[PDB]
């Protein structure tokens, strides 16, 4: 374990436009700065200064769901993307109750689009809809990470944005055993 030091796979659930592979893209950027069947899968690697990552991000739910139901990925921690600008839809209620079938045990979720949102009032309601659909189908959903920036500033810049990528990274050290 000391070598990888704890070596997690990291698994990025959403519905199409959240911004995974954005949020996926800026983890690594931030990373970088601070500390440093037919089957497709898109693969990135990733380390804090406690655990290294792999993470998997699918172009497609097609690809979510194969993946998913084989093997493909192992998924010890499942970080989520719902974006504020929608809410949850299909795709992540599907993700959700797949996940607990898949026995993909911790969930964190992610909050996308606040670029572009302003409301309190709403986030919460983002948010609180996302605590609704956890629960029905598995998680907990109260005592679970949700973490609400916007990976599309984050890379492209310095940002306030770019911190909270850090709690997504911090949750992941915590939250997943
Ligand atoms: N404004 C804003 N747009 C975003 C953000 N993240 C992603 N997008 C944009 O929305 C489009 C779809 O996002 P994407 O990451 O590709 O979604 P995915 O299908 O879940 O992988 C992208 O081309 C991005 O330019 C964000 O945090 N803010
Ligand atoms: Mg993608």
């Amino acid at each position: 374990f000391e070598r990888t030091k704890p070596h997690v796979n990291v698994g990025t659930i959403g519905h199409v436009d959240h911004g995974k592979t954005t949020l996926t893209a800026a983890i690594t950027t931030v990373l970088a700065k601070t500390y440093g069947i037919t089957i497709n899968t898109s693969h990135v690697e990733y380390d804090t200064p406690t655990r290294h990552y792999a993470h998997v991000d699918c172009p497609g739910h097609a690809d979510y769901v194969k993946n998913m139901i084989t093997g493909a990925a192992q998924m010890d921690g499942a970080i989520l993307v719902v974006a504020a600008t929608d809410g949850p839809m299909p795709q992540t209620r599907e993700h959700i109750l797949l996940g607990r079938q898949v026995g993909v045990p911790y969930i964190i979720v992610f909050l996308n689009k606040c670029d572009m949102v302003d409301d309190e009032e709403l986030l919460e309601l983002v948010e609180m809809e996302v605590r609704e659909l956890l629960s029905q189908y598995d998680f907990p959903g109260d005592d679970t990470p949700i973490v609400r920036g916007s990976a599309l500033k984050a890379l492209e810049g310095d940002a306030e944005w770019e911190a909270k990528i850090l709690e997504l990274a911090g949750f992941l050290d915590s939250y997943i055993p």
